[PDB]
């Protein structure tokens, strides 16, 4: 491939990131996208560092700050990008080009060049600058010269030599993963195409192909569908999706040329999109239990995030099958239609308008979010629906930590990892409305928590350390899931806590045993923490109304539930109190994140919880949430046995779902619950259908090569569906014999005959 084809190549680069061949004209919301655009450029352009030998570009952006380098580049792509968009206010000026190519002349003399060591974060000299760099050359082609795109080329290839390795000589260089080599490949991909390199553009092609290879540990995309970033971080969220976003923009480049991505194994990746992305997907926003610490960032939220998952699989459809187009197309058709809280094409790209705008013409319909049950056991995630509601785990373990902070981001997040409950609703904003710049950060809702205080970055940055627990895992039967962790405090209070989540089609058993910890201070578990908003709704109780005043602190009376308006029903499954608080709190993003403004946030909480007290001995809790319960069915949730307890202790925890037919159940040690038993850890959800026995098990520490059950419901002398190994214990019980080698935390599904 020659010159014609790199032509193409670069106009076809252009065309995806401006838009310009799919303005739809007097179309009101591709009229706002280039509003959008335009006020953006102006903004830049007030900013120019117009004084005689500057020393920056902008007059609020320093070339001695890494990440200010950063901005300053991708502030210039902005303006490239507005002055090659067809009625942006800027195109084709002349002047504004011209102060677009002084810029990037300057950048360049003063600071990015290739005689220039890195200094500080990498991810800017590598990523940052790199991606920006390369697009305002090719959105430039035309106008640069030869030796600026030399002198611009050097400048990456000194930083960039090897996009399938990342950091400075200095640092030792490492292969770069996932997210920060599809990253790496962008600008080496972009650059070749400024700069003609067939050789570069190949290589950094082939490096694609690692992204998306199944791994058993490190980084990258497991067969369970987990996707982790920095070794112990659920990730999918955030890193995956930068991973998606660059995938779907360098896979459509490419296609149809010389350098079409071609390795089969991509069918990986495109998995990947129902298989990784859709489960986490709620209504349009990625859940927060796996973008890390991205939750602390009031302008890179769930929903931005979400949004460009979106934009990328609409991208990628484009290429696909057409049932498989089509099903992508219904997917984002219903996490576009459903959000009315952060709509789409509100502040979106002129490409992201374009997108949409595609996919309402297609007439697709959209594809409701299915209810029922998904388990990411390699990132200890689980996400399970009902009508109106979407319960997101949070929990951490000997393999995921309790939570990342890095580069000032999210450093009060340390109990986001200790079983946190996170129940999506309609309520769109629950966990956006500023809800991380003034949530209690110690009594995140589900937790169980050590009062003692933590002090910012405790366990380190970048997750580099985890729990040393026994367990944490799942698994699910049909409409039921059984959800455990042993949770380890953050801190060294040496907190522990058993807690397991037993979850149906409607309501969320929550049971806790076991736990004290060794600080000498109260533990808490927290039923929930939830966002009112600037609202005031009711907690109702069986004798009237409860915390009509903030600030003080009741406790519930012995009807034993609790709605709050808008939301749904609480029931304590024990005699222990719940405490309920209604709250106001402050704060701003800037407490949170170092780069968070400093506005200051205020935001009514409901705020239920149990307290263990001091030096608790075997301390406990049970309880359940019914999201979108009506007073009217919260009040019943403990009339007729439907959820009963069977066993909550040290030993195993368990419930039946009396309607559902079904019991479920977490073992900690040998032992039985019930008429259930299990050889060592295990979590079980089992159900009698006449005279057949269904089961899923999995073995939540992923290490035991066996696991032995003795059977309920009576003996049991068949096997259906399934593997496994039938026998019968001292008592006359049935067993079943479970090679469990290598599985990973999977669910293996049994169906045994009477
Ligand atoms: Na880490």
């Amino acid at each position: 491939p020659g010159a014609a084809e790199f032509a193409a190549l670069r106009n076809r680069w252009v065309d995806q990131i401006t838009g310009r061949n799919v303005i739809q004209a007097g179309d009101p919301d591709f009229a706002k996208a280039i509003t959008a655009l335009n006020n953006k450029a102006a903004d830049s352009l007030a900013k120019l560092d117009v004084k005689k030998g500057r020393t920056s570009v902008f007059t609020d952006l320093s070339l001695a700050k890494d990440a200010e380098m950063v901005t300053t580049y991708t502030r210039l792509s902005q303006l490239a990008t507005a002055w090659a968009t067809p009625t942006a206010a800027v195109f084709g000026d002349a002047a504004v080009l011209a102060a677009i190519k002084a810029g990037l002349a300057d950048a360049n003399t003063l600071c990015y060049n290739d005689r220039k060591e890195e200094v500080g974060n990498w991810w800017s000299w590598e990523i940052g600058v790199p991606r920006a760099l390369a697009d305002a050359m090719v959105l430039l082609h035309a106008e640069l010269s030869a030796a600026e795109r030399t002198a611009y080329c050097a400048a990456i290839d000194h930083f960039v030599p090897d996009p399938w390795l990342q950091f400075p000589p200095k640092r030792g260089k490492i292969t770069s993963v996932g997210a920060n080599r599809v990253d790496l490949c962008q600008g080496i991909i972009i650059r070749s195409l400024a700069g003609e390199d067939p050789t570069k553009l190949n290589h950094a092609v082939a490096g694609l192909s690692q992204v998306w290879q199944y791994v058993t540990s490190g980084d990258g995309i497991f067969r369970d569908g987990s996707f982790i970033q920095h070794s112990t971080t659920p990730y999918t969220g955030s890193y995956g999706v930068v991973l998606l976003t660059g995938l779907s923009k360098l896979f459509s480049l490419l296609g149809g040329t010389a350098f079409e991505v071609s390795d089969p194994t991509r069918s990986i990746f495109f998995d990947a999109v129902e298989g990784s992305f859709a489960p986490v997907m709620i209504n349009g926003a990625m859940a927060d239990a796996v973008r890390g610490r991205s939750i602390s960032r009031e302008a890179n939220t769930g929903y931005d995030l979400g949004a460009s998952a979106i934009e990328a699989i609409l991208l990628l459809a484009r290429a696909m099958d057409p049932a498989t187009a089509a099903r992508w197309r219904g997917l984002c058709a219903g996490w576009i239609a459903r959000d009315t809280y952060r709509p789409i094409l509100n502040s979106a790209s002129v490409p992201r308008t374009a997108l949409v705008k595609q996919l309402e013409a297609t007439g697709v319909a959209p594809v409701a979010e299915a209810t029922g049950h998904k388990l990411f056991p390699a990132m200890d995630r689980t996400m399970h629906r009902g009508p109106g509601w979407a319960l997101s785990l949070a929990l951490s373990s000997n393999r995921i930590a309790w939570y990342e902070c890095g580069n000032g981001e999210n450093n009060r997040g340390y109990h986001t990892g200790s079983g946190m409950t996170y129940f999506y609703t309609s309520d769109l904003g629950q966990y956006d409305d500023a809800f991380w710049a003034t949530a209690n950060y110690n009594r995140l809702p589900g937790i169980t928590v050590d009062t003692t205080p933590l002090p910012d970055k405790v366990e380190g940055q970048w997750g580099a350390a985890v729990p040393a627990d026994e367990w944490s895992g799942a698994t699910a039967l049909g409409e039921v899931a059984a959800v455990g962790q042993h949770l380890v405090g953050p801190g060294r209070t040496g907190l522990t806590a058993r807690k397991s989540w037993f979850v149906s089609g409607d309501v969320t058993v929550c049971l806790g045993a076991d736990i004290s910890t060794a600080s000498g201070a109260k533990v808490e578990t927290i039923v929930d923490h939830r966002n009112l908003h600037q609202g005031s709704n009711t907690l109702t109780t069986a004798a009237g109304t409860i915390a009509g005043t903030a600030g003080t602190v009741e406790v519930l009376g012995d009807g034993r539930w609790v709605h709050l308006e808008g939301f749904g029903g609480y029931a304590m499954l024990d005699d222990s109190p719940l405490h309920v608080l209604r709250e106001t709190r402050s704060g701003s993003w800037s407490g949170v994140n170092i780069n968070g403004s400093a506005t200051v946030q205020q935001r009514n909480f409901a705020t239920l919880y149990v307290n263990h007290g001091v030096g608790p001995v075997a301390g406990s809790y049970a309880y359940m949430v019914a999201p979108g319960a009506s007073v009217d069915l919260t009040r019943k949730l403990l009339e007729g046995n439907k959820y009963s307890v069977i066993r909550n202790d040290a030993t195993a925890q368990s419930v039946e779902f009396k309607t559902a037919k079904t019991t479920a159940a977490t073992f900690w040690k040998p032992g039985m619950a019930g008429d259930l038993g299990a050889s060592g850890p295990a979590c079980v959800v089992f159900s009698r259908h006449g005279n057949e026995l269904s089961l899923a098990v999995s073995e939540p520490t992923q290490k035991a090569a066996g696991l032995t059950l003795t059977l309920p419901e009576g003996t049991w002398s068949s096997v259906l569906e399934g593997a496994g190994t039938l026998g019968t214990d001292a008592d006359g019980r049935s067993t079943l014999t479970l090679d469990t080698t290598g599985l990973s935390g999977k669910t293996k599904l049994i169906k045994l005959k009477r």
